[PDB]
Formats: C-alpha cells, sequence, structure tokens
C-alpha cells in the first residue's frame, strides 16, 4: 500500500500552528501485518505537511512479530523513560494496556489510541481509528445473505480467538446472520489471521458440506484463503465470499468474482490525523476526543477504484 482511498477525509483543518518546532512520537501496534502499512502510509503523509511548517516530527513504528499482550505492556513501559513526547497504541488487550497508558499519562506523557478499537475506560488523550467492528461484520454479513436470497448454509471463518474486533465483527455476522432464519451457520474456525490456515480450514468445510452457499471472513488474511480454496476448487462465484481489510489479492479476487465484498477501512485517516491531533494534545490544545475513521463496503465495481488509490 502505497496510498489512500477516498474514504480518507478531504475536509480536514491543518491550520493550527504548532506551539513547537519538533515531536516525538512512539508508535507501538499489536503485531506485524500488511495492514498496518495502509496506516504508516497516513504518518508519513502528515509528518512530510508538517515538515513545510518548519516542524518536525519523529517517530518509531514497532510490533512485534506475533500478538503478546505482555509485550505491549512493556513497549509502553519503556518508551516512558526515553524521550517522546506522546505514545500512540493500537491495542492487544484492552484491560492491560488500558493500566499501561494511564501509568504513562500519571508519569507525564500523553498516549493516543489508534487503529482496530478503542480503550474508553482509560485516560488516552483521544482515539483515530474504527470506532465499528461489529457494524463491519454486519455489513459483511447482510451483504451476504442478501446476496444468497436469504436461505442455505454459511461457514466462518473467526480469526483469532480474543482478539477484540476479530470478536466483534464475529458477532455482528451472527447477529446478522439471525435475521434470515432460512441460513443456518453450519461451523466457525480459528484461523489465527494465518492464509494457509483460512486455506486448509476452507478445504475441510469444501469436504464436509456439500451445500456450502457463503463465507464471512472477519480478517485480512482469512478471505485470501477462501478465495483460493473456493477457487482451486473451481467454485469460484459459487459461493458468496464476504471478507475484511483490502489485501491486493482480496481486491483482485472482487475483479473476477471469487469474493463478492470486501469491508475497507480507512487505515490512511487513522495514521494521517493520529499525528496532528497529537501535536494539539502535545500542546495542551483541544482535539476531537473520538474520530471515527469510517469503513465502506466495496463490490466488483469498486475493486479497480481502490486497487489503484491503494496500490
Amino acid at each position: 500500500v502505497t496510498g489512500k482511498t477516498d474514504l480518507a477525509d478531504t475536509n480536514f483543518d491543518t491550520s493550527y500552528t504548532p506551539k513547537r518546532t519538533s515531536y516525538k512520537i512512539y508508535c507501538t501496534y499489536k503485531n506485524i501485518h500488511a495492514w498496518y502499512d495502509a496506516i504508516k502510509c497516513g504518518i508519513d503523509a502528515a509528518v512530510k505537511e508538517l515538515a513545510e511548517k518548519g516542524v518536525t516530527v519523529d517517530y518509531e513504528w514497532y510490533g512485534p512479530a506475533q500478538p503478546d499482550a505482555v509485550d505491549q505492556v512493556n513497549s509502553i513501559e519503556t518508551a516512558i523513560g526515553q524521550g517522546w513526547d506522546l505514545i500512540a497504541v493500537d491495542v492487544n488487550q484492552p484491560e492491560l494496556t488500558g493500566e499501561a497508558i494511564n501509568n504513562a499519562v500519571a508519569k507525564g506523557i500523553p498516549v493516543a489510541v489508534f487503529g482496530t478499537s478503542d480503550v474508553p475506560n482509560c485516560d488516552r488523550a483521544f482515539f483515530v481509528g474504527n470506532t465499528d467492528p461489529y457494524g463491519d461484520g454486519c455489513a459483511l454479513a447482510k451483504a451476504v445473505c442478501e446476496k444468497m436470497g436469504g436461505k442455505g448454509q454459511i461457514a466462518i471463518l473467526a480469526g483469532t480467538i480474543g482478539a477484540l474486533a476479530h470478536e466483534e465483527r464475529l458477532r455482528g455476522f451472527k447477529d446478522t446472520i439471525a435475521k434470515y432464519p432460512d441460513i443456518e451457520i453450519v461451523d466457525e474456525q480459528r484461523d489465527n489471521d494465518e492464509v494457509e490456515k483460512a486455506i486448509s480450514i476452507t478445504e475441510s468445510w469444501l469436504q464436509a458440506y456439500p451445500n456450502l452457499g457463503g463465507i464471512l471472513c472477519n480478517n485480512m488474511s482469512n478471505p485470501v484463503g477462501a478465495c483460493q480454496a473456493v477457487a482451486d476448487a473451481g467454485k469460484s462465484g459459487k459461493i458468496v465470499i464476504g471478507g475484511m481489510d483490502h489485501d491486493l489479492r482480496a481486491l483482485n479476487a472482487l475483479k473476477d468474482g471469487t469474493l463478492y465484498v470486501a469491508q475497507v477501512q480507512n487505515c490512511y485517516d487513522m495514521g494521517y490525523k493520529l499525528i496532528y491531533n497529537a501535536i494539539k494534545t502535545i500542546d495542551g490544545e483541544k482535539v476531537e476526543e473520538s474520530t471515527a475513521v469510517g469503513s465502506t463496503s466495496v463490490y466488483a465495481q469498486d475493486a479497480d477504484k481502490f486497487i489503484n488509490m491503494l496500490y
């Protein structure tokens, strides 16, 4: 990912003059994944604009190879004493990280939260990100259920056990499917955000459920794997697949018909607006406490537009 989408705000006020000429921001996010590359695009755009105004923003971009709730706490505690003006967090475990945030705030360092979900019950100054993973799950599930004519069998790739946004999307899937009583959810399995596991899960489902009619995929990786397995079995377009996020393989699968709908989030503004609001916070200025970046459903007719803008 090198650009943004049409979701990004075109009317965001950046006229405020920062009360310093230099700022240092430590970013710590749940785990390495291509998804975060789309946020980093917004960060790098804000730093450029602020460099033209004689303002130098330096930042570190840290995430572990695999998610580790304690590592995230440790990353916050250790950054406190390293001379950062603000700590930006994409959250692993809200309760554990909340307390780590409060410790950083108590010791004089403001904290921003960004990305997939907010920690509203902690002393973070502001949030920029998706305020509604449940709704994203509902959007995908409604689209797939309606495309299936409100009847048939759906299987659910459910991602990583206990991951907040995965679990909220999954709750949205099920609450929505419940509104179509002629649809049966035959199974749900945890791919753990691994493409190969999503492939193997889907392969098993194609054997076990000859009548499978739809698959819902709650993270950026599992639509890739569902589409690959469905295409390899010759079932592209005959099983209705809906998934999260913007992997180029998923967006290309929209064009070829294997994927029906992708739910793309405004990752760019998560990073772009994080920087500008961080500065207002470091300076003591007020800023919107919760900025919702938004998301939208992308079908085949919008695939090329999103591919071109993101890649």
